[PDB]
């Protein structure tokens, strides 16, 4: 009794919601499985293809800071800003949006004036 191959199985559903993945169905050597001394089944007992979806969504990140302004004084009170840019990538495809500020204050050379 030499082996036959079942049915195939019907086909998975794309490994992936976004982008590329695969679809997958199998085979068993059953129908009948191979006696002793019998041929066993030739071929593959699973089969991947390719499914293609939408990409995906893109966040986005922050880039680098500016560099600190220069100090709104040089004893007392000082206020300088900096800035930030929501490119580092830019949000995509309905990723979110960067969290945080644009821009930064913080005061500086509060001391002896
Ligand atoms: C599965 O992947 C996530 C990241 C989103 O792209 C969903 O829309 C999709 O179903
Ligand atoms: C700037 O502020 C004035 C008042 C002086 O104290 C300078 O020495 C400083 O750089």
């Amino acid at each position: 009794q030499d082996g036959g191959w079942s049915h195939w199985s019907p086909w998975s559903s794309c490994s992936v919601t976004c982008g590329d993945g695969v679809i997958t169905r199998i085979r068993l050597c059953n129908s009948p499985s191979p006696q002793m001394n019998g041929k066993p089944c030739e071929g593959e007992a699973r089969e991947t293809k390719a499914c293609k979806k939408d990409a995906c969504p893109i966040n986005g990140g922050w880039g680098p800071w500016s560099p600190w302004d220069i100090c709104s004084v040089t004893c007392g009170g000082g206020v300088q800003k900096r800035s930030r840019l929501c490119n580092n990538p830019t949000p995509q495809f309905g990723g979110k949006d960067c969290v945080g500020d644009v821009t930064e204050n913080q005061i500086c050379n509060k001391q002896d004036c």
